[PDB]
RNA sequence: GUUCGCGAAGUAACCCUUCGUGGACAUUUGGUCAAUUUGAAACAAUACAGAGAUGAUCAGCAGUUCCCCUGCAUAAGGAUGAACCGUUUUACAAAGAGAUUU
């Protein structure tokens, strides 16, 4: 009962707040540095532009 | 200051000197810049780790960059020079069926 589906199923099974305004400013700094880093290296993933703009809508 | 012209004194002196006068020669530099912190160099000092493929040990060459450094450099080197991996929802429909409000 050592069939390959059991091994691959178990290797799938093995693989698994804001308070103040300046804290939200640091949150926006961290998140905009993240998304401008992943838009500076790749300017052609349009989903990334979409979700960073939708972040700044949020 | 030098020279040219004139006058006045020494001085009833064409020698010389002094004083006064008009002219000419000569005509607008340097600073983007102030002498220790407070208009910005970076390394080094501490401490810890100690390299990209994966089971280990590695040669690399590349690409993107709103990262540069050493290099005379368009060569070459810098860990393959470094960051790359991270999140991840709508150009969004059409057909068919039943359960609901009127």
């Amino acid at each position: 009962h050592v069939s390959a589906e059991q091994i691959l199923r178990d290797v799938y099974k093995k693989g698994q707040d804001i308070l103040d305004l300046e804290e939200l400013r640091e949150y926006q700094r961290r998140k905009r540095t993240e998304y401008e880093g992943y838009l500076k290296r790749n300017r052609l993933d349009m989903g990334q532009w979409i979700r960073y703009a939708q972040f700044e809508i949020e």
